[PDB]
């Protein structure tokens, strides 16, 4: 049992809600968040802009001395930073960004990050301003991710039909 809260159940680990992951991550305070990264952490807009504004540029500055020790991240990766007041921890994870060209097969190997964690509250990978399809990225979630994950959907239009057209 876990507080997430008011989620329809896709699958026996997939969990989806019309939800800003912003106040949902605020609600619960999940062991892991998950942020919609890019591979120099810079978190301008989407997901990682408003997860970055909630902690008052906290991640941002976190994130600035990761790259300086550590290079960036490759496409399809992921590292594990603090989550500051939003979760114990956050899963800044790169899913392939269609408006760079990216190639969306990485799609898989970027869902593949969330299997290290028993338990995590996301948005969907590559959605967004990623320039992805959302359909697709819940079906590459769903046939990709085997711990439990609570899917934020910010778009109330998209959630109905993420729900509708689930098979
Ligand atoms: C931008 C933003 C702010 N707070 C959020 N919470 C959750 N998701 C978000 N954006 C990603 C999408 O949910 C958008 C529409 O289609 C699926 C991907 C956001
Ligand atoms: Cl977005």
């Amino acid at each position: 049992v876990n507080s997430f809260s008011g989620y329809l159940k896709l699958t026996d680990n997939v969990y989806i809600k019309n939800a800003d992951i912003v106040e949902e991550a605020k609600k619960v305070k999940p062991t892991v968040v998950v942020n919609a990264a890019n591979v120099y952490l810079k978190h301008g807009g989407g997901v990682a802009g408003a997860l970055n504004k909630a902690t008052n540029n906290a991640m941002q500055v976190e994130s600035d001395d990761y790259i300086a020790t550590n290079g960036p991240l490759k496409v399809g990766g992921s590292c594990v930073l603090s989550g500051h007041n939003l979760a114990k921890h956050c899963l800044h994870v790169v899913g392939p960004n269609v408006n760079k060209g990216e190639d969306i097969q990485l799609l898989k190997s970027a869902y593949e990050n969330f299997n290290q964690h028993e338990v995590l509250l996301a948005p969907l990978l590559s959605a967004g301003i990623f320039g992805a399809d959302p359909i697709h990225s819940l079906r590459v979630c769903v046939d990709t991710v085997r711990t439990n994950v609570y899917l934020a959907v910010f778009d109330k239009n998209l959630y109905d039909k993420l729900v509708s057209s689930f098979l």
